[PDB]
């Protein structure tokens, strides 16, 4: 229950390339690498000889597949990917000793999906059916696995920023994280969406009304490397940390348009402010907070890209945020838990933080409605 491992280290990346994991298909078992991702809901997986791939699904030698005779196309404002569903054995090996049926979109073609020098070739969407494409109907992945075997209904990842981490399917490892587990309410089931009452840079508030700090949405997305912002917080932001880092930049920088360069070894995070994040907790009127360092917001590529962005999305906690931190995606219970990672990276001054509980009222008020 607290102990997996078989399970510790299966994850494996590139800085900037998402998180991979080894998963097998079919019979008998065709190995491939897939990204892990808690924002998208479908599995799928490249099924044709592209350049860019070093394998791919090749469904002829499975005798367990099975045609749902059904496409599907998934667009994104750059390319996209499409395929034709299915269903076949699915096992992953450093993972529960088990085998499930599960749906499989053979990617048959795709436009700026998979990335020239990567090491993946498929996508593990691990989010709600709500949005899984073409619809709700088809049954994601993880329900499935959940649905055919004795695995308990929730996951955990320690992502550590060449990158390396766990995915624990099933449970928690307690010696993956140190200090208490902080629970956040899963406010709706589709994509893993929370509600953020209160940002503090340097530990000052930002005064603006927590309603736009979810605007739209905030999720935890494994699939996306920054923290993402929305346009008017994002703008509040950047303006609070410009003036709190008014100790050395150009102005493209804040918008990801250039990189900022120094000499190895003489990066400046101390004129960089904490980031906390306060998070709905599990009880009326009580909240917790999550803390980062300029470690995680700004990505070496020494040159760094500033790690956040603006969206019309919502905000997003992707990989800045999440390696920090142990995250329990407790589908359960409806609740995400965070805690210290015991592997993210810091300095002998500040280190990452989760701490409550905090006495927040009017939470409710920040959640927006459609
Ligand atoms: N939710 C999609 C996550 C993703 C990011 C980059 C890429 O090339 C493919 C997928």
């Amino acid at each position: 229950r607290g102990s997996f491992v078989e399970m510790v280290d299966n994850l494996r990346g590139k800085s900037g390339q998402g998180y991979y994991v080894e998963m097998t298909v079919g019979s008998p078992p065709q190995t491939l690498n897939i990204l892990v991702d808690t924002g998208s809901s479908n599995f799928a997986v490249g099924a044709a000889p592209h350049p860019f791939l070093h394998r791919y699904y090749q469904r002829q030698l499975s005798s367990t597949y099975r045609d749902l005779r059904k496409g599907v196309y998934v667009p994104y404002t750059q390319g996209k990917w499409e395929g034709e569903l299915g269903t076949d054995l699915v096992s992953i090996p450093h993972g529960p000793n088990v085998t499930v049926r599960a749906n499989i979109a053979a990617i048959t073609e795709s436009d700026k999906f998979f990335i020239n020098g990567s090491n993946w070739e498929g996508i593990l969407g691990l989010a709600y059916a709500e949005i899984a494409r073409p619809d709700d109907s088809l049954e994601p992945f993880f329900d499935s696995l959940v649905k055919q075997t004795h695995v308990p209904n929730l996951f955990s990842l320690q992502l550590c920023g060449s990158v390396g981490g766990s995915m624990i399917i099933g449970g928690i490892d307690h010696s993956l994280y140190t200090g208490s587990l902080w629970y956040t309410p899963i406010r709706r089931e589709w994509y893993y969406e929370v509600i953020i009452v209160r940002v503090e840079i340097n530990g000052q508030d930002l005064k603006m009304d927590c309603k736009e700090y979810n605007y739209d949405k905030s999720i935890v997305d494994s699939g996306t490397t920054n923290l993402r912002l929305p346009k008017k917080v994002f703008e509040a932001a950047v303006a609070s940390i410009k003036a709190a880092s008014s100790t050395e930049f150009p102005d493209g920088f804040w918008l990801g348009e250039q990189l900022v360069c120094w000499q190895a070894g003489t990066t400046p995070w101390n004129i960089f402010p904490v980031i906390s994040l306060y998070l709905m907790g599990e009880v009326t009127n009580q909240s917790f907070r999550i803390t980062i360092l300029p470690q995680q917001y700004l990505r070496p590529v020494d040159c760094y890209k500033f790690a956040i962005s603006q969206s019309s999305t919502g905000t997003v906690m992707g990989a800045v945020i999440m390696e920090g931190f142990y995250v329990v995606f407790d589908r359960a219970r409806k609740r995400i838990g965070f805690a210290v990672s015991a592997c993210h990276v810091h300095d002998e001054f500040r280190t990452a933080a989760v701490e409550g509980p905090f006495v927040t009222l009017d939470m409710e008020d920040c959640g927006y409605n459609i």
